[PDB]
């Protein structure tokens, strides 16, 4: 059944994490906002399909806020990957199918490139390679303004505003405090560190996705890179948060995709 | 410097309405499915000012080119349109050109690239239809008024700039009003499946493929994958389905720069 709790890793991070199911491991790395409650619904669906699912709030975000300052500053896919590996080590997860969007996606690719032995298959979604216009000066305004703007930006890219809104007051309160922290340590360093070089994409199977309703330009390069490297590339319903907008379709994708690499 | 406007009847019986501007290497602007060439007015001057003779026209059966046999606007495919264009190009004495086209215009560009490579200096396809959206699944079965109502809103939504779209004028929109039904009856059902996107259709001449920057990814997702896998230059243009209307300056710059690439 679903377990919820905390675990303090040797890097000082007091992780808030959840787990459900039995069977092969599936890890759901949240996006830049680091809020794992977004995976609640799909998590049950995936878990009921013969997989042990693990999710967690990201370092310094939401319930994983009790972490060293260093763990949420100058963030890169590889930096996050290191933290993830330490967490996986402590939870005794030897190998897993890994899902990730935005910064989570960058982490997935970092895992595939630097820790291929821990990845069964990677499922990156909308890897940031160039920050959009709206995030250029996000850190230059008051924290309250950052939360206001990012709350609007996120809701707009939710893929389903009713579902987004339906995440609940608790989640949205947590997100409120996350916005400024995310702005200060993610957007400027995440994109340039994207592990999308040829050397990063062939160690383990990868199934790449982008939002079906996401404006083409946003993650256009993701599609071209995948196609050029001969990596499976397709779309998922919604935009940036397919696990919130279309939990059923998201769960199905994670299950089928992961299931095909099992042996 | 001055816009040339006229009519010409080709051997196939089509009374074409066309426009031309500038002198030098030829640039042809094939309209989209709506076949309304007034959408290229602004960029037409911009491009022509850079040393190109630009030519555009209302598509057969559409707008001012409405006096055409019914077969020229029924069961339309990229190849059918290409045949007509070639005849027109012959009539206007255009030997080779840099050709632009969106939607059905894009299918036409690819057809030209595949079947009449000798007439194309470089192809610039934009949003080639390969898989119709659900909004068009049953558009050919409803009455003209409903088609016009729906397509007018549909088109405006895909304009990429509602203000510039609206600013096309009452004349244009009145012409568009009548084109909608005709388009629906002869394009959406047959254009997509006829898309000249086979491997052997894309490598006889240089091609520079584009998709709207604001267009929902899924709409022309296949265009991007095909291009990338086939090693064809692929990118985006600001706007959606009508970059020539929404962003005339950027559109003009793209056409000029890409065409320049293939000139000696
Ligand atoms: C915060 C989250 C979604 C915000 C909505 C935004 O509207 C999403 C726009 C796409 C980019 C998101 C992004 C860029 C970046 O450089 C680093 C990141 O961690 C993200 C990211 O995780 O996006
Ligand atoms: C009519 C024009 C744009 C209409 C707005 C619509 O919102 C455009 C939707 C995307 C595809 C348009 C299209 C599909 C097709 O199978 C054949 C076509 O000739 C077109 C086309 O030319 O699109």
């Amino acid at each position: 059944t679903r377990t919820r709790g905390y675990v303090t890793t040797k890097d000082g991070i007091k992780w808030y994490y959840e787990q459900e199911g039995s069977g092969p491991d599936v890890v759901l790395i949240p996006d830049g906002l680091g809020e794992c409650q977004m995976f609640d619904k799909p998590m049950s669906l995936i878990a009921s399909n013969g997989f042990r699912v693990t999710t967690f709030d990201m370092p310094g975000m939401s319930r994983s806020s009790d972490a060293p300052p260093e763990t949420y500053q100058d963030i890169t896919g590889r930096k996050l990957a290191g933290y993830i590996i330490t967490l996986l080590d402590t939870l005794d997860i030897k190998i897993a199918s890994v899902w990730g969007c935005a910064s989570g996606a960058s982490t997935v690719l970092a895992l595939c490139s630097d820790y291929p032995e821990r990845v069964r298959n990677g499922m990156p979604h909308e890897v940031p390679t160039e920050n959009p216009d709206i995030l250029l000066h996000i850190h230059e305004v008051d924290p309250a303004t950052i939360s206001q703007e990012m709350a609007a930006n996120s809701r707009a890219a939710s893929g389903n505003v009713e579902a987004w809104d339906a995440l609940g007051p608790e989640v949205h309160a947590r997100l409120h405090d996350n916005y400024p922290r995310w702005a200060y340590g993610y957007p400027r360093t995440i994109p340039p560190s994207a592990p999308v070089k040829t050397e990063d994409l062939h160690k383990v199977p990868i199934d790449w996705t982008v939002g079906a309703s996401t404006p083409t330009k946003l993650f256009f390069e993701n599609i071209v890179i995948a196609a050029r490297e001969g990596i499976n590339i397709g779309t998922l319903p919604g935009n940036h948060f397919p696990y919130v907008s279309h939990p059923e379709e998201f769960a199905k994708y994670v299950v089928e995709t992961s299931r095909k690499y099992l042996k």
